[PDB]
């Protein structure tokens, strides 16, 4: 279960910094830098990098009052085919937004097949 967020989040910060362990951008610097910035300033830092990726909804929220979840999250090594897995520390890794998105979006689809292979 990841219900426990906050407590994961913060574990799994200790070792990796808001790293993303799939594309190796750091999130949390790019949270920093936001979060700190005038909200004029804002728009055009989201578009000009990785985040240009994100939803329009979540980017405008971003702008508004960036908070720490909208850039990283915490998800799993190895999920299980549709979604969830063990929710053990040996099996978390922090995510930019972006890959958690694309990776949400999959299990999604996933989740489509299984339920289309067994109709
Ligand atoms: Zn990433």
């Amino acid at each position: 279960s990841m219900s426990n967020n906050s407590y994961l989040r913060a574990k799994v910060f200790e070792t990796e910094h808001g790293v993303c362990q799939l594309c190796n951008v750091n999130a949390q610097e790019l949270f920093l830098r936001l979060r700190d910035a005038p909200k004029s300033q804002r728009k055009n830092l989201l578009y000009a990098t990785w985040t240009s990726k994100l939803p329009l909804e979540q980017l405008n929220e971003m702008i508004r009052n960036p908070g720490e979840g909208h850039f990283w999250q915490v998800d799993h090594i190895k999920p299980v085919y549709g979604g969830g897995g063990q929710c053990s520390l040996d099996n978390l890794q922090t995510l930019c937004t972006v890959c958690h998105k694309e990776r949400t979006a999959r299990q999604a689809k996933e989740r489509s097949q299984v339920r289309r292979q067994s109709l």
